[PDB]
């Protein structure tokens, strides 16, 4: 039922997470992405309502895929003998935020404020649906080039949101909070806020702030680019060393720098058309 309902196009990516292909649904020609994950490499399983044994990513994608948001939706999934196959939305034309920043260098503040805000909305929606992504970064963000809408993509290192400590981490190191580096333990919200601080610095600086553990643990932030007294403050607050000194989502979104965000459409008009 799988290779009959969907027509595979070119490979889009591959790596730790598996392989992703461009796809068309025959039913009607909606762009889709086809994500192959091999059973052997799944470290983390869950179970759906009806109680089947699936990869966590599927559990998580299902909890966030209801209604609209800034998260790319799971349209359907299939099991095979050595792999799971996931059918997801595909914006058209699309480019990931990594390449986007790579191409234009640092982003104008107005453009960063728009993008960052949309990320905030997406992460809120996930936190809301009891999901924690745990790997927010430029390359897990797709941009729908036409509508100026951002979308989150890879739940592979995700986990259900819970209020107790986490002692496993699979996201990228350079993006991991100092409490992880030092103690091999973190809480979800505050660690998300840290990575959001990394994401924001990246957007405005062209680059990430820290590379090596000692730089992460030190937590000192240098700007290689002109950035407003105020973005610098928000970035620094997100990257506070002590988790409890970081802002909540709400405080981020009420930050002076987050005022008068653009809508995605006008963002595209001004910065993508
Ligand atoms: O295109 C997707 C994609 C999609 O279109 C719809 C849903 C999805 O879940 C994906 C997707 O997961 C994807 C890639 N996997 C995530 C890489 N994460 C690295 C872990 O740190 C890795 C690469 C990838 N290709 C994006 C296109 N990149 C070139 C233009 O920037 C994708
Ligand atoms: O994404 C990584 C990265 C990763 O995903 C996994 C392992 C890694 O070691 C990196 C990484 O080193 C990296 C960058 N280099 C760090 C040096 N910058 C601060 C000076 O210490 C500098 C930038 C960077 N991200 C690219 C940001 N997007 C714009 C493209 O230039 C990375």
């Amino acid at each position: 039922p799988l290779e009959s309902q969907y027509q595979v196009g070119p490979l889009l990516g591959s790596g730790g997470f598996g392989s992703v292909y461009s796809g068309i649904r025959v039913s009607d020609n909606l762009p889709v992405a086809i994500k192959h994950v091999e059973k052997d490499r799944i470290s983390d399983w869950g179970e759906l309502p009806n109680g089947t044994r699936v990869p966590m990513e599927v559990v998580l994608l299902k909890k966030v895929s209801s209604g609209f948001s800034g998260v790319i939706r799971l349209l359907d999934w299939f099991e095979r003998p050595d792999s799971f196959v996931l059918i997801l939305e595909r914006p058209e034309p699309v480019q990931d935020l990594f390449d986007f920043i790579t191409e234009r260098g640092a982003l104008q503040e107005e453009l960063a404020r728009s993008f960052f805000w949309q990320v905030l909305e997406a992460v809120r929606h996930c936190h809301n649906c009891g999901v924690l992504h745990r790997d927010i970064k430029d390359e897990n963000i797709l941009i729908d080039l036409n509508r100026g809408e951002l979308k989150l993509i890879d739940f592979g290192s995700g986990a259900l949101l819970k209020d107790t400590v986490y002692t496993d981490f699979d996201g990228t190191r350079v993006y991991s909070p100092p409490e992880w580096i030092r103690y091999h333990r973190y809480h979800g919200r505050s660690a998300a806020v840290w990575s959001l601080g990394i994401l924001l610095y990246d957007m405005v600086c062209g680059d990430i702030p820290f590379e090596h553990d000692e730089e992460i643990i030190r937590g000192q932030v240098f700007f290689r680019q002109r950035v407003s007294s105020e973005c610098q403050h928000l970035i620094r607050w997100c990257l506070a060393l002590r988790p409890s000194d970081r802002p909540t989502f709400e405080e981020i979104q009420n930050h002076p720098w987050m005022q008068d965000v653009l809508l995605p459409q006008e963002t595209a008009e001004i910065h993508l058309h």
